[PDB]
């Protein structure tokens, strides 16, 4: 399926992860994350609103980054709920 997940980028002792949209290059890049310093180097919030509200599945850690860094809070409207589905997370309309 099309999912939001992490892809390796960078070097030994300094790993870097792109948050990407891919089907299992990439469909879209949602941002760039540094796990050691715990910062988002780049983020593209218009891209994350689009894909997340499309019901695309997020990996646990892609969800964690975007939630903790308040990216989800700025872009996901009330009336959309996050659901935990197996290994993934999805946002969908309440009703």
């Amino acid at each position: 399926a099309v999912r939001i997940r992490l892809a390796k980028f960078g070097r030994k002792h300094h790993p870097i992860y792109r948050i990407v949209v891919m089907d299992a290059k990439y469909i879209d890049i949602l941002g760039t994350y540094d796990p050691k310093r715990k910062v988002l180097i780049n983020v593209y919030p218009e891209k994350v609103k689009e894909w997340v509200l499309k019901g695309v599945e997020l990996s646990h850690r892609a969800k964690a980054i975007l939630w903790n860094h308040g990216i989800l809070k700025e872009v996901v409207p009330e009336g959309y709920e996050m659901k935990r589905v197996g290994d993934y997370y999805v946002f969908e309309k309440r009703e």
